[PDB]
């Protein structure tokens, strides 16, 4: 193992400016396919935590895999979002999203923070998501899409729709920002869909708002999504009304994981 | 009227190598508002003509209405289009398609050809349609995506569908190129949605395989699109399917609008 890693001062700026942060190259191809192969064996006995009729999305496999559980703590991660979030952290949520070629759907506007105040009992928006790229991003492939600065207008008053947890996990989202908000927040700030290579992070903002379209391309979309939260920001696990898979309880501070013979 | 704008040698060169060519600020916002004006109007009088549930297309407008009509014959476009497909012209279709904000539709990867070859009796893809932007295109309001030198492998045989011409209009299509073409031709080629201001025109091929995605900005995204023929080339009428709005049959050589006091 190396010393940890660390964003540059001017990485940092970039982040906390924009709400979101593209490092290239993070993960070999060889450790992306681990991460495919885990996550396709995922894909095929999640059960309950599954998302669709072809297979799109999992929930939670960080509590189930070993391989996710270490990745969770590997040291090109676990200390950025410490950096990033001035506190000891924990995992609220993981999952992996998958567009196939020529499939996918339309991701309407949203905040995670606005799901995770509401849902889970997530105090303030002190928490970020690295989504690691199982495959290129680029412009076709439908990436995650942002209001760049788009988080500094705090939590934006949101169309509520839906009974439950329901349609947290599905592309007509219980949470969606207003079409007449958008438009101020773009007109004022603009659209970016960061690209990059196999292996790449991109760690954004809890309260950025983002969105994607579909992948008209010939290949897939593979992403991995990790959300961090500050253990100081834990969530008020009393207003909780979602399962462990998709709102950890589990405050434990993490650690990174140690160099070993195996 | 000034002299006939010609496309220089490198863009004409850049045009047959890729297929398609952006031509920045062609119109100004005075000429673009007198176009939306009249693509509302025949949007809401359009009739059979009009395509949808608000409506997104209308075909053949340059054979009912007077401004359109002489849009054909400007200038900034009927020479280009000479100089091209090096051979008088006329116009074989006419259709404006607005992707409003928030709106929109996967329009999967196809060929113009393929439809007028099928549907119309196109002897041979010497023809070209020229896009009018009423509004700029950007990544996210659902530009055309081409795959360039695309064009060069022929008209590639493709999945189809329907009876009729039902299916030319909408955005699932009778002629869809296969998956399988589609990965091989991008493997080797790329991607390219092209970009720029209002009242640019974009200039593309017959057979250049397209596609969009929907448009996720508040932007509203109007395209007029001219599709000009050669009149050597002009379509075999006995072997003709669909009516004089989507397909034309006067094949007069067009001239230019000349400068007059009105
Ligand atoms: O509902 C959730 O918690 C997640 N799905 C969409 C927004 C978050 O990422
Ligand atoms: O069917 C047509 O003739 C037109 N619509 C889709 C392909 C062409 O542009």
């Amino acid at each position: 193992m190396e010393p940890h890693d660390t964003l540059s001062p001017a990485q940092v700026d970039e982040y906390r400016k924009n709400g979101f942060l593209v490092q290239e190259h993070v993960f070999d191809e060889e450790e992306i396919e681990l991460l495919r192969a885990e996550a396709a064996q995922e894909f095929a006995s999640g059960g309950e935590r599954v998302t669709v009729g072809i297979v799109r999305g999992v929930h939670g496999c960080h509590l189930y895999s070993e391989v996710f559980g270490r990745l969770v703590r590997s040291p090109r991660l676990l200390p950025i979002a410490r950096q990033l979030l001035r506190d000891d952290v924990y995992v609220h949520q993981f999952k992996i999203n998958a567009k196939r070629a020529f499939k996918g759907e339309v991701w309407e506007w949203h905040q995670d923070y606005t799901f995770w105040h509401h849902e889970d009992g997530m105090p303030a928006p002190r928490a970020l998501s690295a989504a690691i790229f199982l495959d290129e991003v680029t412009e076709f492939n439908g990436p995650l899409t942002f209001v760049p600065g788009g988080h500094g207008s705090g939590m934006i008053d949101a169309d509520v729709k839906g009974e439950g947890w329901a349609n947290t996990l599905t592309a007509s989202l219980k949470y969606s920002l207003d079409v007449e908000t958008m438009r101020g927040l773009i007109e004022r700030n603009g659209m970016v869909a960061p690209k990059g290579p196999r292996g790449s992070v991109l760690w954004f903002d809890a309260n950025i708002p983002h969105s994607s379209v579909p992948n008209i391309s010939p290949f897939d979309r593979g992403l991995v999504l990790i959300t961090y939260n500050s253990v100081e920001n834990k969530t008020d696990v009393t207003r909780g009304t979602r399962p462990e898979w998709l709102a950890a309880r589990d405050f434990t501070p993490l650690t990174a994981l140690q160099a070993t013979s195996f």
